[PDB]
């Protein structure tokens, strides 16, 4: 058993693993019943992993929001660093599309709704993410959606998943808090239709494909709701002067319930 301050952990509860981080299911050394998780350096990456991890302690200590993963302790050491954060019993988005194949748009509403209360609090403060993916949207049992993974993100060298980062960011142009709207369409169209709406053989081919297309389309189904389908193809504007700014993001009826009125659960 490893220790961290006042919480210890097994190894043998690996929850989260990453380029730059791997992540252990833990609990209080006083308080048996407290859940945390802690975020350990990955050694695999170990220089970067140990600034990614540093960067994520000084954000978070700003960032307080019941939809980012909360952090209750951290130790910084020579070779390793450890971040003592709030414990996410759901798994990732990532997971549970993998099992789901698709997501209601009733489910996608929940999830965005809550995305979008973190992404205000980011906003205010003038925080990019600029690493959202489904991996980093992380799950708690009524699912409640945190953003976890913070060690990327700047006030107004960056590695993760093309696919999921916007067009100005792969062509390696300006960028600001628009560059995660991109992100969160993305995200929003895999839960929609299982896969990503644009994808290249290779993240060279990517950036040659956005470079070539000056206006991108995502190929939204016809079932696809009229607010859904708007919302869509306002966040996957190519160029970011047309793109949904976080105004009419949080403000999009698709946000708000639907049906607005619904029966109560079954008894
Ligand atoms: C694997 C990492 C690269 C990353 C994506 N996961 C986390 O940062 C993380 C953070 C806090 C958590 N609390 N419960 N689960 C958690 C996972
Ligand atoms: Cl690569
Ligand atoms: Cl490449």
């Amino acid at each position: 058993t490893e220790t961290v301050g006042k919480f210890e952990f097994s190894r043998k509860d690996l929850i989260g693993h990453g380029a730059f981080a791997v992540v252990f299911k833990g609990r209080h050394r006083e308080k048996h019943d407290l859940e945390v998780a802690v975020k350990c350096i990955n050694k695999k990456n170990l220089a970067k992993s140990q600034t990614l991890l540093g960067k994520e302690i000084k954000i978070l200590k700003e960032l307080k929001h019941e939809n980012i993963v909360a952090l209750y302790d951290f130790q910084e050491m020579a070779n390793s660093v450890y971040l003592v954060m709030e414990y996410c019993n759901g798994g990732d988005l990532a997971d549970y599309l993998h099992a789901m194949r698709t997501l209601s748009e009733d489910t996608i509403r929940l999830f965005l709704q809550q995305i979008a209360g973190a992404m205000r609090l980011l906003h205010s403060k003038g925080i990019i993410h600029r690493d959202l993916k489904p991996q980093n949207i992380l799950l708690s049992n009524s699912i409640r959606v945190k953003i976890a993974d913070f060690g990327f993100a700047r006030y107004l060298t960056l590695c993760g998943s093309p696919m999921y980062m916007a067009p100005e960011v792969i062509m390696a142009q300006h960028y600001d808090g628009k560059a995660d709207l991109w992100s969160i369409g993305t995200i929003v169209y895999q839960c929609l239709t299982g896969k990503a709406p644009f994808q290249a053989a290779s993240p060279q081919d990517l950036r040659l494909f956005y470079e070539k297309n000056k206006t991108l389309v995502p190929t939204i189904p016809r079932e696809t709701s009229a607010p859904l389908r708007q919302l869509l193809l306002a966040l996957l504007q190519r160029n970011h002067k047309d793109r949904m700014d976080f105004d009419e993001f949080f403000h999009h009826p698709f946000l708000d319930a639907s049906p607005s009125v619904r029966k109560s659960p079954p008894v």
